[PDB]
């Protein structure tokens, strides 16, 4: 049987993990050149990772069923955050029901109210922080702030937001986040070892679950004492019932809320940040004009029609930011049985990977891939994979872009911006979710 070509190993027991970490785009491009193949295999702490770096074969990573290409082992390092037996740790049918419940909290009907809640939080942030004629800010830090405030305003009732304000929720989530070791996918002994990480994570998740149980009790009180429907993500998920006939446990509800914050917080804020950095750069003046024309006749209070139906150009600007610098660099599954991919067989036991970073710089699909051009279209069907595809395609895609677009429309309607650098920031590949380098993100705002 014919295996993909394997990139030569120099470093004994580490393999390619350090080369890859230093420059993931650079390293993977060098692999495909030397090995004369978009499908090739690297070595991560002794483990074979086969990369499907030919966009013509993306469907062989995204479409196979979970029993063939499994997400469980790849997400096992996130078990302390999601919770044991929740999401990818659950049997696949139950995993899919839980994911569907979350998806169903992000319906089009919900979006009707989301728009003015998002815009409210954005304007409140700009009034507190961008309050003069002009001033200097760190755009990545402020976009991250706006995104946690906007998402919480959409997803959580006022009562939950008071108890668990954006500041307290950020601290708890940061505590969970600082516990993750993605390298545990390749060194799975780490999943069993005693780690101080594990205990900090369990503490923060337990505190969150405690606050949720307390809010649920407080809600029951308000419903008794006066009227008091509060309808939000928490109440929606608690109303969910499996085909089993059984309802979701608080444990599972807490895990799904956590899953939604980890999936959508850094991705959304980074997409916003890059979009803004590109649009304020002088080279992109025509794109900034196109966005300004797009929003020119919108009312001061945006509605769902403006954002969802009337901003196709702003959506190209966000997608092309993710195209050029995808926040998730590598997507992975465990190969549970041999799979043929192009001319190769990828053996059972391999990690198979598909990299948005590598595929989005394929020069046949994306000519001049470092150039940010929201007018571009992929030249190979399906080569854009910044929201994944197929069986685990992103469920938050529309909600994320709803906030990115509302922030763009609100910010550029009232402000101009200037980069304090000649070029847009370099991507910083040293974080789990990749964004522009934070120290390079100082910008000047100018009230219009
Ligand atoms: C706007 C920026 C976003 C980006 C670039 C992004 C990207 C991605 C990608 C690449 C995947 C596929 C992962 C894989 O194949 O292993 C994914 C899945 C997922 N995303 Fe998003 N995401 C974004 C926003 C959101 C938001 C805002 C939420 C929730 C509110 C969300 C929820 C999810 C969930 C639950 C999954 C797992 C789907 C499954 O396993 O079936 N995402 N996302």
């Amino acid at each position: 049987g014919k295996l993909p070509p394997v990139y030569p190993v120099t470093v004994p027991i580490l393999g390619h993990i350090i080369q890859f970490g230093k420059s993931p785009l650079g390293f993977m491009q060098e692999c495909k050149r030397q090995l004369k193949s978009g499908i090739f295999t690297i070595n991560i702490v002794g483990k074979r990772v086969t990369i499907v770096g030919d966009p013509h074969e993306h469907s062989r990573f995204f479409l196979p069923r979970n029993e063939v290409l499994s997400p469980r082992e790849v997400y096992s390092f996130m078990v302390p955050v999601f919770g044991e037996g929740v999401a990818y740790a659950a049997p696949y049918p139950r995993m899919r029901e839980q994911l569907n419940f979350l998806a169903e909290e992000l319906t089009i009907a919900k979006f009707q109210n989301f728009v003015p809640a998002i815009q409210h939080e954005v304007r409140k942030f700009m009034a507190a922080n961008w309050d003069k004629d002009e001033g200097e800010i760190n755009l990545l830090e402020d976009c991250s702030t706006m995104i946690i405030n906007t998402a919480c305003q959409c997803l959580f009732g006022e009562d939950l937001r008071k108890r668990l304000d954006a500041r307290r929720f950020a601290q708890l989530l940061a505590k969970m986040e600082s516990s993750l070791i993605p390298a545990a996918v390749f060194l799975p002994i780490l999943l069993k070892l005693p780690l101080p990480q594990s205990a900090r994570c369990h503490e923060a998740r337990t505190e969150l679950q405690k606050i949720l149980s307390e809010i649920i009790i407080a809600r029951k009180e308000e419903e008794v004492n006066k009227d008091s429907s509060t309808s939000d993500l928490l109440s929606g998920l608690l109303s969910a019932v499996y085909r089993d006939g059984t309802p979701m446990s608080l444990h599972e509800v807490c895990g799904m809320i956590v899953a939604a914050m980890f999936a959508g917080q850094h991705t959304s804020s980074i997409t916003t940040t890059w979009s803004m950095l590109h649009l304020m750069h002088p080279a992109n003046v025509k794109h900034l004009e196109a966005l300004r024309k797009e929003i020119e006749e919108f009312p001061a209070q945006l509605n769902y029609n403006n954002v969802m139906d009337e901003m196709p150009f702003a959506e190209r600007c966000a997608r092309e930011s993710i195209r050029r610098d995808p926040p998730l660099l590598m997507l992975m599954r465990k190969v549970m049985a041999d799979v043929k991919v192009g001319s190769y067989v990828v053996p059972k036991g391999d990690i198979i990977a598909c990299s948005p970073l590598l595929s989005h710089h394929d020069e046949e699909a994306f000519p001049e891939p470092r150039r940010w051009d929201p007018e571009r279209d992929e030249k190979v069907e399906g080569a854009f994979i910044g929201f994944g595809a197929g069986v685990h395609k992103c469920i938050g895609q529309k909600f994320g872009l709803l906030q990115v677009k509302t922030i763009l429309a609100t910010a550029f309607r009232s402000y101009d911006f200037q980069l304090l650098r000649d070029e847009v920031p370099d991507p910083d590949y040293h974080t789990m979710v990749v964004g522009p380098t934070a120290s390079q993100c100082r910008v000047k705002y100018i009230r219009r």
